[PDB]
């Protein structure tokens, strides 16, 4: 880990978390400090405001605080804070796709695009649209982050759940996976298995992952993953319209699948990515990316119960996760590999807003 620079307490309380994995701290870093700290399409204001409408949809005070502060000292106007209403108009018909991308992101479609690229008083341009959709996805993504490693606010420990044998069992059911049409029946069932000043920078602010305005559970509209992929689409896209952050954003996504050290909580020596790749097709079948070879029920065979829970409740209802719930599941597992399965989680969700966001661009491209 990087004791030192964690410890020397000039970052504040997220950065230090992710410091207990470099490999994915240096990608994560590098994006960090592109959106917020760095040249691009969208003014730094802007950017940080974008910022605060995306921590808003789950409620995320250590983000939007932050943001709020960012915004003012690089100049933002304050009268923004006073809630949407007060921002210019352009900033505001993100709202739409702000609220898609953190609940219901299958829902984005190229109506949604083209409302933004609808050529007006102020228009966004495909360049600043996609760093906005990247800022939105990614304040989503660190409030999952945020409330699923229990991040404090910096203003008075830096988290309050970390603090820096079913277990054999779970080795067991791994090994024989590796020693090796009813698949898409499995997909259908694993997915519909069910488990305030901030307010004025929202639309619809109890718009959710769960529609109660259907009986019944919440199960999105089952997307063949590779009709859409970000290695074969969506990472060409980006790199088309925003470059500078397409490769960091490539990048991050292979640092938090890869990202193994061969350690599966007592033990060393193993291969985890069975695991892994379990812990990422699930939080992708939540958001309703079916990828065809997978046998989805490597999933319930190799996912317990209360991740599940944890897991699904960081990803979709962030906002509810508690400390019982974080200490509950994997109670043998190391702390370290808590904060891995909500890097795992983060990354695996940001990559599907992103991906029907991408999608509805190439489709009103078309
Ligand atoms: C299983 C675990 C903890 C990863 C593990 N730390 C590893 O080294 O691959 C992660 F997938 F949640």
């Amino acid at each position: 880990g990087l004791e030192a620079l964690m410890s020397s307490g000039r970052v504040d309380n997220l950065a230090v978390v992710m410091g207990l994995h470099p490999d994915y701290f240096t990608s994560f870093w590098r994006l960090h400090y592109l959106l917020l700290h760095t040249d691009g399409p969208l003014a730094s204001s802007w950017r940080h405001y974008i910022a605060i409408m995306a921590a808003a949809r789950h409620q995320c005070s250590y983000l939007v605080g932050s943001h709020m502060a960012e915004f003012l000292q690089t100049g933002g106007d304050p009268e923004w804070l006073l809630g949407l209403h007060r921002a210019p108009e352009k900033l505001r018909k993100l709202s739409e796709i702000n609220k898609l991308l953190a609940h219901r992101p299958w829902l984005i479609t190229k109506e949604h695009i083209q409302a933004l690229l609808k050529t007006g008083e102020h228009t966004w341009s495909l360049a600043e649209l996609i760093q906005a959709l990247v800022l939105l996805t990614h304040c989503h993504s660190l409030s999952s982050f945020v409330f699923g490693c229990g991040i404090l606010p910096e203003g008075d420990p830096p988290s309050e759940q970390s603090s820096p044998r079913d277990v054999e069992a779970l080795m067991e059911r791994m090994q024989q996976l590796q020693e090796s049409e009813e698949m898409e029946s499995r997909f259908e069932l694993e997915k519909s298995e069910s488990l305030p000043d901030m307010l004025c920078f929202v639309e619809d602010p109890t718009f959710g992952y769960e529609d109660f305005t259907r009986r019944g559970a919440q199960a999105p509209p089952t997307f063949r993953a590779q009709d859409y992929t970000w290695e074969d689409h969506g990472y060409s896209l980006i790199q088309r319209l925003y470059p500078e952050g397409g490769q960091l954003l490539d990048e991050k996504f292979q640092a938090a699948y890869s990202l193994t050290y061969n350690t599966i909580a007592m033990h060393s020596g193993v291969d985890t990515s069975v695991l892994r790749r379990a812990i990422w097709n699930y939080i992708h079948c939540v958001f309703g990316i079916r990828y065809d070879d997978y046998d989805y029920g490597e999933v319930n065979q190799l996912l317990e119960r209360n991740l599940k829970v944890y897991i699904k409740t960081v990803a979709c209802y962030p906002e509810k996760t508690t400390r019982r719930m974080y200490n509950l599941f994997w109670r043998h597992f190391r702390h370290s590999e808590k904060v891995h399965v909500n890097l795992l989680l983060l990354e695996a969700r940001m990559q599907a807003a992103l991906l029907y966001a991408l999608r509805a661009i190439t489709r009103y491209m078309t």
